[PDB]
């Protein structure tokens, strides 16, 4: 059996980035799907540390919190910068990605109809920091931090992909981020994963909105 | 080092990192940002995500409170003994961050009408931390492993501000209760928590708590 197990609802959501990471790094993992019906049962939810998913297993290590899973995999697979200084920059990027993801999730699940217009208008200002970071790192020709891929790249990549769906052409204003999405998405293992049913046949979110 | 904390005159998202620096015997400077300065626009525009705190470690400039905590945890050896513990430390910190976000939402956007439901839901929000303690050396040491981590400081702050919001919220949790008393008694931290540097700052920026 695989050493890694992802326990989550049948959506990309907060597991999209970690899955891209696993696939691109040639890692093996199992998908344990939890249906909304099974979740309503209460048993599993009550057993979850913070009463939520994703839940992740690495051998007998049981983790919760999507960013905890990303950092754990980043640590173990060498995707956390070349030194302590870079590790901090990677965290700074991931925390920024998380802040915007939280806003994105809030829109999708609690106020889509009445908040989309404002969200899209504010989007450029929210994406600009990442374009700025790319511009300050090798002209944005490599990764978000340093000269090697990090877990933050996978999280940012997902953030960009879902926003292109939410607001088509949103990266027209950000040449480096646009090229970055195309470049990372072309990586052999990641490219195959992104085109596979395992990824394509899952909705981005669980409420039919995107 | 040297360390510089750039923030508004409140405890807020710098409380935990300050407790960490003080408890670890580190020296740092406080750059207090005024309303005029922030409204002026220049400083804000220069911040990566347009927000504070901003942190200086020598020639390294950081933003994001949890990035600062993890950086100090990494460089000062407050991140568990190995990868397994580091993951648990992250799990705790992310849990603390989630509740802090809910707390922030309450304080700044729905205090009057939302306090009732928030306090009613609080016990269920704190229980996970009691459970974590119960599974680590009977809760007699730290939140993860046998050494203090950056998550301990963040959790400690979370618990302190909730005791203000809802007095007695830890009475049902013996491990958390003893944990707060134990951590708060650490010499350097005790002195810091009793100093006006800490005491004379409001918890939040809108006078609510
Ligand atoms: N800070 C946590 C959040 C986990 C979370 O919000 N999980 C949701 C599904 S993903 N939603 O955007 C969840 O488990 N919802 C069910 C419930 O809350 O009962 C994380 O894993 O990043
Ligand atoms: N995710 C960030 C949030 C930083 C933040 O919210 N900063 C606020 C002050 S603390 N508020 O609860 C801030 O800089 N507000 C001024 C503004 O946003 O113009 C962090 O540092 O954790
Ligand atoms: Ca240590």
């Amino acid at each position: 059996m695989p050493p890694y197990t992802v326990v989550y609802f049948p959506v990309r959501g907060r597991c999209a980035a970690l899955r891209m990471l696993l696939a691109d790094q040639g890692q093996s993992w199992k998908e344990e799907v939890v249906t909304v019906e099974t979740w309503q049962e209460g048993s599993l939810k009550a057993s979850c540390l913070y009463g939520q998913l994703p839940k992740f297993q690495d051998g007998d290590l049981t983790l919760y919190q999507s960013n905890t899973i990303l950092r754990h995999l980043g640590r173990t697979l060498g995707l956390y910068g070349k030194d302590q200084q870079e590790a901090a920059l990677v965290d700074m990027v991931n925390d920024g990605v998380e802040d915007l993801r939280c806003k994105y999730i809030s829109l999708i699940y609690t106020n889509y109809e009445a908040g989309k217009d404002d969200y899209v208008k504010a989007l450029p200002g929210q994406l600009k920091p990442f374009e700025t970071l790319l511009s300050q790192n090798q002209g944005g020709k490599t990764f978000i931090v340093g000269d090697q891929i990090s877990f933050a790249d996978y999280n940012l990549l997902d953030l960009l992909l879902i926003h292109e769906v939410l607001a088509p052409g949103c990266l027209d204003a950000f040449p480096l981020l646009s090229a970055y999405v195309g470049r990372l998405s072309a990586r052999p293992k990641l490219k195959a994963f992104l085109a596979s049913p395992e990824y394509v046949n899952l909705p981005i979110n669980g409420n039919g909105k995107q």
